[PDB]
């Protein structure tokens, strides 16, 4: 357990600092209906008031709780937004692809969202604020140039488990929390990162072997392209 | 300067990235420009059969760029695919609220990077970049567009050096047409980078003011997103 009031203020400062030190007037984020997203949208409204904009980009719109939740948020925060259903763009890429896996579909969709976010950011003279947490950053869940693309990110050093607790501190709607203590994954991640050789022996070796396996093979995502000299 | 040695250094580099990777080879975008063609030439020398190119013009009618790119592929025995992207592009534009030559170009660049990344998964390969140092310093490229790649062998060579190296490697003349010399821009860029206060007083101040103005406002393209701590 830690100091959320102080953490929150630190984050708002940081957000304000990026916008003041920039030629931009505000930020835009993608808002999917997940806890990270909603957290970042909350902080942004606290920090920037009217200068916030969200794109909601599901691939299909029918009856997904995610959209319900996303929209209930936008209305609640008085956040300006636009729903853009991306199946069409996605179909057009798929027709040019020679591979038809789901993984391939997810990667496209992630980069379609980044392209739209960036297009709107030029429109609105704004920065793109990232929403990846430290767990997903260490494990390389994201797509490079996908949801990993942004100008900055206030929550990139908080583990998933910390996100939950922070969200609870800020009274985010319960649907975010539904769908403090660290999970086993987060604790192993944290132990490895802080070389807590002490907790490490406590933990399950098979788990650690996989946590190590992931971060190793996906480290290139946190790095710039290597230019030869 | 010593092209034979530079060539061999680059081939080593390219081989070193593929060996040290889970990947079997590389894939690049091939537009018909000198950088591209140069990189494709190096790749075939370095990796033989393990190279693949995507040619993604926005429209296909009778552009010399396509002729030149295809002439290259056949001549190098490079495996490739032509993907005309105007459909994907129409699909984005339809969701955009800001029509602008700049807006289009950016979508186009990010479409190409998405297809490159998709084919790279398909072929279990890395995406090799093709930006030269001049374009890197001046911030011509699109972030997460043509700036997105795993690595880049030519990112430290100025445009003027590209031309000379190309001439050394006997690239088809159409690339060169459209004892070497640096352009004014490149020499100013080089002078600034290497703090040659000596050549600097030689040069035109208006030029330098602009070179400085560019690199300053586009330095964020060479940097990762800033995460708050």
């Amino acid at each position: 357990a830690m100091d959320w009031q102080k953490i929150t203020e630190k984050m708002c400062d940081f957000i304000q600092e990026k916008v003041k030190n920039s030629q931009s007037q505000g930020v835009v984020l993608g808002l999917s209906g997940g806890i990270d997203s909603a957290l970042v949208a909350t902080l942004c409204k606290r920090a920037l008031k009217e200068n916030v904009f969200a794109l909601l980009m599901p691939t299909q719109i029918s009856n997904k709780a995610n959209l319900e939740d996303a929209l209930r948020l936008c209305a609640d925060l008085n956040l300006e937004y636009k729903i853009i259903e991306i199946q069409s763009i996605l179909d057009a890429f798929i027709k040019q692809s020679e591979n038809t896996t789901l993984v391939s579909l997810g990667n496209f969709a992630a980069r379609i969202r980044m392209s739209l976010l960036y297009d709107y950011s030029a429109l609105k003279n704004s920065l793109v604020i990232g929403t990846s947490n430290k767990s997903e950053l260490l494990l390389g869940y994201g797509t490079i140039y996908g949801d990993l693309a942004c100008a900055f990110n206030p929550i990139g050093s908080l583990y998933k488990s910390e996100i939950y607790a922070l969200a609870k501190y800020l009274n985010l709607h319960e649907n975010f929390i539904k769908k403090f203590s660290y999970t086993k994954i987060d604790e192993g991640l944290k132990a490895l990162e802080t070389n807590d050789e002490k907790l490490l022996r406590t933990l399950d070796p098979s788990l650690i072997a996989m946590l190590k396996n992931r971060m190793q093979k996906n480290a290139f995502k946190g790095k710039m392209p290597e230019i030869l000299e």
